[PDB]
């Protein structure tokens, strides 16, 4: 089946008449994606030959963890990252229990992609778009259970002074449908966009099941188009969550907020704000943001903070299947079912 639990819908390169290679490192999947590239006569074909299973299997914690003791020699350096372009046959990057990466994985003008399992974290290259994780003009992809991370602080001297590091999920263009789901991502200044520009906007993103924690902003920073975002565990965020923009219209629903500052919110355009449905949060109203430790801030430029934490608007009616558990329920087990080594296991209601 292709059920994402969001609009995504697919089943990457799990599908019918699929490869599986084995990848011990970086240049094995940038090899592997080349070779499945080619026919039995050594000729492309356009969108890849056939669809593709890569199980990852490098290990680069010693590259992570070097880089975690120097944070501020990250920005500079080059950023690395696995491109998966015009890979359209269905394709999936899924790491092994143990592996990690010092690289991100960018999908551009593909589709059919899923990346599960892949520990990734404190990447080079801020300044020169290191993400963690890029979908570029590509619908029905699927990021699910990995764990995404570096440190969520800024050193003095970068270039437009926010590239110590890139981001955790940046979605740009055309990428009409993808579904980020049970990843835990910690130690993010800038988590990821929906949009790359005030004229970049449209979409259909779903995030569920996701857990951040320790996180400043763009959860995501959404453009226009619509975001359903349900079961995530927000908790330490330094500067601002959801923040609707360009007019987006967002259904947040059955979250767990706490310790955060500009949950909700509609800033830095100064216009074209977006809405929002409430429901069934942990917050249910103003007066529980004291319980929570629910703050809000100003901005320069015109702003809509959720501080009465009513709807500001409506959201169409959600299109794919989904059963949420209750707000208490992923506080409670969210943790043991985001990221990587939970072998791809989903939180439901009986399990609460
Ligand atoms: O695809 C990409 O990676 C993308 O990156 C850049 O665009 C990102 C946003 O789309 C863009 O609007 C901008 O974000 C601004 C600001 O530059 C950023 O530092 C952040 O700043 C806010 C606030 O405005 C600041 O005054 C201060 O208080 O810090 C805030 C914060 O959130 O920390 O967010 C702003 C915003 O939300 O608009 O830059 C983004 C970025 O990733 O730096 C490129 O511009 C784009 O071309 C593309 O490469
Ligand atoms: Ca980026
Ligand atoms: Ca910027
Ligand atoms: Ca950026
Ligand atoms: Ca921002």
């Amino acid at each position: 089946a292709t059920d994402t639990g969001g609009y995504a819908a697919t089943a990457g390169g799990n599908v019918t008449g699929a490869v599986s290679k084995t990848a011990t490192s970086m240049q094995d999947i940038v090899n592997i994606i080349d070779a499945a590239r080619l026919d039995a006569n050594g000729k492309k074909v356009k969108g890849g030959a056939y669809p593709l299973v890569i199980t990852y299997t490098g290990n680069e914690d010693s590259l992570i963890n070097a880089a975690a003791a120097n944070i501020c020699g990250q920005w500079s350096k080059d950023p690395r990252g696995v491109e998966i372009k015009e890979f359209t046959k269905g394709i999936t990057i899924i790491g092994a229990n143990g592996s990690s990466a010092n690289f991100g994985i960018w999908i551009k003008k593909s589709s059919d992609v899923v990346v599960q399992n892949m520990r990734i974290g404190y990447l080079p290259g801020g300044a020169k778009d290191g993400d963690m994780i890029r979908v570029d003009d590509s619908p029905n992809v699927w990021v699910d259970h990995n764990e995404l991370f570096a440190a969520n602080h800024e050193c003095d001297g970068t270039p437009d002074n926010d590239t110590t590091f890139e981001s955790a999920v940046d979605i740009k263009g055309a990428s009409n449908t993808v579904t980020v789901s049970y990843n835990y991502i910690h130690g993010v200044k800038k988590v990821g966009l929906d949009g790359s520009s005030s004229s970049d906007t449209g979409r259909n993103i779903t995030y569920h099941h996701n857990y951040y924690n320790d996180v400043n902003a763009k959860l995501p920073l959404q453009r226009g188009g619509l975001v359903h975002a349900y079961n995530n565990l927000y908790t330490n965020i330094t500067g601002s969550g959801l923040n609707v923009r360009q007019n987006g219209q967002a259904l947040i629903e059955n979250n767990w907020f706490e310790k955060a500052i500009n949950p909700v919110t509609s800033r830095y355009d100064g216009k074209n704000f977006g809405t929002w449905v409430l429901k069934g949060n942990n917050i249910t109203k103003p007066a529980d943001f004291s319980t929570y430790s629910i703050t809000w801030t100003a901005d320069t430029k015109p702003y809509v903070n959720a501080d009465s934490w009513t709807s500001t608007g409506t959201f169409p009616t959600v299109a794919y299947n989904y059963s949420p558990v209750s707000a208490q329920c992923v506080k409670d087990k969210l943790p043991g079912y985001a990221g990587v080594g939970k072998n791809l296991a989903t939180l439901t209601s009986t399990a609460c």
